[PDB]
């Protein structure tokens, strides 16, 4: 029963979409009503031109906002020097080899993974919204390899069936980035598809020490952002588990190094909470465990070194902590503004209804005679009352969404 | 048989030559001194001639006991985790160095061959022998040794009967990863070596950090021979789709580095200076064979046999190299110093044989004068002649062990 914390975001996205669809209806049901009280000739000064323009203009806005919402997702970007393991991590999070990840696999560019509803994967390049079909991680690798023309820094969106890993179902986009030791100007290309990530992951190789280039990059990032969500995965941990003599000291030296980094060098986090961003893991091992667990075979011969379970736990710990983290942050970052933008539309749509109801009441009160005419004044006054009562119900739904998902 | 024995052969050949040198020169200085101090001869042998035999006397022991300590040193460099300690160990057939002590500490580490049955540790500054039996006790004691500070090198002594290389007078040296303050530190503490090996991590591209080091070494050095070990090659072979390429590119830059950048070899000999291996596979294959077990569970990736074939071919070529180079670098000057000394000693004798003749010939007084002068001519002649026999077999050494 994996209640993956990403579902908090799937839930919120569902809720704010439901409210916005009701709202599109409410303003179109409303525009149809303001279009009719305006066109009526036996009804003057009741519906103003400054109210008909907004009631059609909101109808336009809300359609486009619905489009923007239906696209929002969670975006996590990975970074680190070449062959640290970035592609091995991602594939392990997806329980299969989605991205290529050998030695010498093309690394010159960004590769994102994200889900499609079909059973056929596919691919997209820059400048072309053609969907280039992609049949397997093998032919994806052999294709990239042959592209000598493939631009440096460019973006390649992979679309992988949501029914292969859960992570892709639950609206999460994962982004692999050019090796941070062979590019020099990666801090320039990050503005295209990575500066707006919710969570960044430094995939540090734990057979080494954190080189300045990796740290220098996150600097230039953290300079432009506001307390970004930075995780460090000292990957390849198994390497040092083959020699227990030094395991305590080796870890304590990395763990002190990463701790001092986030806490003191990046100042993005304090020590107490840093302990839930630095993990020691083995992507190659996690991916081997999973890619076998799905096929049916039991947990046999996956551990290349002793300590495999301790390591797997720490990874599952990372996935847990990270998932929770990205969904809380992204729900706020990507929805709190549309929520505020609806409270304003509602607040003015309904006071348009109040001014329509209020005029029609004062028309029947001081300027009305005909049985046929005053019977229109009552159906306009009742409809405006009914629609304004819809607005208040939507205002409550939004108060409720904000209460559940937006403290 | 091991191509190493050529160094051993020379060592014994020359070291006993220099014995006779200390023998000959002592007898000849005993005779110069007497003829000089003799008050009945005058200027048959000079004060200039006296002091020269005395210096030659006191210097020849020094050069002979320094001489006997000479050996072949091989140095390994490369950034942390590339496989240095692993390469060394594959060449000794055992895990004598531990891996994560280069990761905890930065120190040099040597393995010389002891004639004892149990290994032992020695640091700098002390003459305490910490004895070890298992590698684990070594790996532990290295860890606990608080004195293991930067640049401080520990000699590990490993029984000569446990590996031919240490038996055959070879010393191997690990070193801190070039990932630091090792710029001006290396000097004679590792630039004394005859061959430098560069252990490169195939997972990356050859980085400046390594080149930046060997280029700095190459400036204060002339024509040093260097091998590049592209280690961890199993990681490339696991991914065949990119493997031809990754190997081509590593060849290309390795080739360029030696031939063009470093100007240390030519394009045809560079071929036998670059290798694509997997140290850990070799250490496994050999630590398992050491106990007579068949080979099993050793391959890290398909092609293990080729990586093994390449490490064996590398070892042959390495031993051929450091056997020929080390005889020349460690001995030839001492040969030149020796043939210098003989030519100078044999002219000294002649100079008194002729002073003796020119007395016996142009100033004989009594039979007793004549008797004393003739003794000295035969004495000079007999010494003068043992110099020419030493000159001959000392040349006979060069023709056999310094061909040009
Ligand atoms: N032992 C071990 N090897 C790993 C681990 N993670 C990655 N690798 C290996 O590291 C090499 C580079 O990994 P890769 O996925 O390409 O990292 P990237 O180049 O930055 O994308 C590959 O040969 C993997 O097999 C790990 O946790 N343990
Ligand atoms: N897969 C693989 N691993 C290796 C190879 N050579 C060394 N290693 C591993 O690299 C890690 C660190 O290498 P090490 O031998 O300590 O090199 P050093 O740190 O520079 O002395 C060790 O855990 C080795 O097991 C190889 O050829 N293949």
């Amino acid at each position: 029963e994996p209640v993956s914390p990403l579902k908090h975001f799937v839930l919120a996205k569902k809720a704010i979409t439901a409210i916005f669809d009701q709202l599109l209806e409410f303003v179109t049901e409303g525009s149809h009503f303001v279009e009719a009280t305006y066109k009526n000739p036996e009804l003057d000064r009741i519906a103003t031109e400054d109210d008909l323009v907004e009631m059609q203009g909101y109808k336009d806005k809300l359609s486009i906002i619905g489009e923007v919402l239906s696209r929002r997702h969670m975006k996590v970007a990975f970074f680190g020097r070449t062959s640290s393991g970035k592609s091995s991590v991602i594939n392990a999070m997806l329980w299969d080899k989605v991205l290529p990840s050998g030695i010498g696999h093309i690394t010159n560019c960004f590769l994102s993974v994200e889900g499609t509803d079909g059973d056929k994967a596919y691919l997209m390049t820059e400048g072309s919204d053609e969907k280039k079909s992609v049949k397997t991680v093998n032919q994806l690798a052999h294709a990239l390899h042959m592209d000598k023309d493939l631009k440096a820094g460019c973006l390649v969106r992979v679309f992988w069936p949501k029914a292969k890993c859960a992570l892709l179902r639950d609206d999460l986009v994962l982004v692999d980035s050019p090796g941070t030791d062979v590019t020099t100007e990666l801090d320039s290309w990050i503005d295209k598809f990575c500066l707006d990530a919710d969570v960044f992951v430094l995939v540090a190789n734990s057979e080494s020490t954190l080189m300045n280039t990796e740290k220098h990059f996150f600097h230039k990032v953290n300079e432009r952002l506001s307390k970004p969500n930075i995780f460090i995965l000292n990957n390849r941990w198994d390497a040092s588990a083959s020699e227990p003599e030094y395991m305590e000291d080796v870890r304590r030296q990395h763990m002190e190094r990463c701790l001092h980094f986030l806490v003191e060098e990046l100042k993005v986090v304090n020590a107490l909470e840093a302990q839930n961003r630095i993990f020691f893991v083995s992507a190659k091992e996690v991916l081997s465990a999973r890619k076998q667990k799905a096929q049916g075979m039991p947990e046999s011969g996956v551990a290349l070194a002793e300590g495999f379970h301790a390591r797997l736990q720490e990874f599952q710990n990372f996935e847990q902590i990270f998932e929770e983290c990205i969904s809380q942050s992204a729900v706020k970052t990507k929805f709190e503004q549309h929520t505020i933008r609806a409270k304003q539309i509602l607040a003015t749509v309904k006071n348009i209804m109040d001014s329509v109801n209020l005029a029609a009441e004062d028309k029947r009160h001081y300027s009305a005679r005909l049985p046929k005419e005053i019977d229109q004044l009552e159906k306009i006054q009742n409809n405006s009352k009914l629609l304004r009562n819809k607005a208040v119900q939507l205002e409550n739904e939004l108060e409720n969404f904000t209460k559940q998902f937006l403290p």
